[PDB]
């Protein structure tokens, strides 16, 4: 009956995993009503997200200097976890919703949301890893010459160049799926988990380290 | 009203607070009843804790090899939280349990339980460390030579030495306890940590690895 | 007889030390003319140094994404080591020599060498840290507004937000000393070595590796 | 002309490596005198290894707590680069003599030497990796069950136990090769550059630090 125990114990280790998934569950849903709450206080304060995401240490390695003239327009972030709305979702997929104030002549005052959920390929360890869909927005009027949509050739020299380009900046990062490794904007899975694992959840701890050292 | 907001946030980030250590909590008690279940089929193989304490990784490193001949007769442990039985206690501290079989003529039957607590000192960012409370173990006999107990000196060259190799075996961690650093068992907060985080949830694991490489 | 050993040793190590720093200007003498050669190959290669620049991986780190545009026109870098002049500089110093082919009416074309030297403060193993002596340098007009020579207050909670603000750039790095800890460019002593161990040695696999992916 | 620069490049390169091997040359036959002196000076100090390597820190990892009782017979230790002998050799490449005291009726005293060398199997970037050659040594007479040459099975479930065990003795370590990945000694390659590059040639610094700790 050493049989029966090993059975058994096969069987706990599967009890174990569900487990792990209801306490998740159980913080995700118990968490909501005062993300929305703290959300609701954020909007009284104007210049937050600049703040926040010019403090981040390691977000600006992910983007050109150049971008940031842009990202300095998000007044409003919002991360809501998919696993909440239906059981099918995995605990980690999420969607995120940033709203740009935009800019005379350049860009335009928008609301843009993406999703991203878990996938496995079997074969290795693997976890699973992220994958998104691609989701429309309007670029910058000065980003024409490195906009892929714009761009005819992007298969001569010069196209090529433009269009690798352009993939690199934050919008390309908005069309970033995950399923054409080499191709696309360089670690926007790393990205993502950023804003789900760090900036959403420690924003607040991110902006009084930022006004903090404005005195020293 | 940003003196509202920055007030109201203060209070938000307790009650993050508070719903971790409720998570916790919810974790803990599914978990109980699991794992005394997962226990019952660990007493039908013999032979497990000693499969399973060779075959961890980094444990050896703690302990003199000496010390193996005694570790291999440890026939049961048990964990249990701290913080089920009261909220007074950290959702970390615990009580483990540990049964051995014994040696003819060298070491008793018998079973001991020792306990682990946090605590902080303030002063750096300090999660707070563990602390424990001595408890007493009766010694194998070849082992009298550098028992604490029984060296009369531990004050001369000799019986000093004699001192503090005896405490650094397994016994001498029995009398560990956090609060006299660099006079005690070395290690004993990780060795504890290495319990309770690692070998007690995942034992299955490791044993299914070592059965598995007696194949290859 | 023991007595004679121990001063034997301290001896030997004293030996082991001189011999370590024979071997280095060994090295470095040897390795002076094949870097002249090099780098007269170099100037024949017009955007060497951008495309390295915007390669190396940790480099991008160290300075706002604003400055890679001045970054770009640098066409020059060479480093000496100090210690082939004279014996009384330790292995480890060097200047090193940037030229700048500018940007009409933003940022003049220039050449400026920095130094840097080791030193200790003894107690701490301390095998002596970098310093070095500010040198002037011509900064873009489009830096005025964070420019600590044109900054008339740097006392007020703007000036000193600009000011700081300033020195957080790569032209705040050239006035880095190493000697007012907190108060200059961050890690400015890191960047130096990243040229010394890294980027000027290995530039051409860095080249090589930009050049690879270019296609990819 | 730029055809010319880069052919002028690539042989600089091969300069550069030529320049390192003849800087590691240099470093290696000065050296050579003073470990000889060395080494005559730690003859003198009877339980010098014995300390030595009890010390180290990450030593103890790689042999089983059991085979310390006969490490504490090592009075001598001597490692010989080989490239000084033939420029055939790889710099990397060393012999290593023990000497051990041994225990009446278990270890005979005596003295053995291992020879190890470098070899590419390309593709990989691969710097090439360390091999050796088996070489004869009388086992403990306790280590009679795991010795290789007395278990007549070994193919039987017992008798393959027991030869992965001897062969994950210190003993087992003397007939590693790198020559059959898994099969043999694990890590037998990090082992020896543990001797090369750390043990020898810093020993001294290990057991000042060790004679520091015994008073405390």
């Amino acid at each position: 009956e050493h049989a029966k125990a090993f059975l058994g114990l096969a069987k706990c280790e599967e009890e174990v995993d569900a487990i792990e998934r209801e306490v998740e569950l159980y913080r995700l849903n118990k968490m909501k009503p005062v993300y929305e709450k703290r959300d609701a206080y954020i909007d009284e304060i104007a210049e937050f997200w600049k703040i926040v995401l010019s403090q981040h240490v390691s977000f600006a390695n992910y983007i050109r200097a150049s971008d940031f003239k842009y990202i300095d327009t998000i007044d409003k972030i919002k991360v809501e976890w998919l696993a909440l709305e239906s059981e099918m979702y995995d605990t980690r997929d999420f969607s995120i919703t940033f709203h740009f104030h935009g800019i005379e002549g350049d860009f335009k005052e928008q609301q843009v949301t993406k999703v991203f959920q878990i996938k496995k390929g079997k074969d290795d360890q693997e976890d699973g890893i992220l994958t998104s869909e691609p989701v429309p927005i309007e670029w910058p009027q000065s980003y024409d010459s490195i906009n892929p949509d714009l761009i005819k050739d992007k298969r001569s020299p010069e196209g090529k160049k433009k269009y690798r380009q352009g993939m690199k900046t934050i919008f390309g990062w908005f069309r970033w799926t995950g399923l054409k490794p080499g191709k696309e904007f360089p670690h926007g899975d790393s990205l993502a988990s950023l804003f789900s694992e760090e900036i959403y959840p420690f924003c607040v701890k991110y902006y009084a380290e930022a006004q903090r050292d404005l005195e020293d």
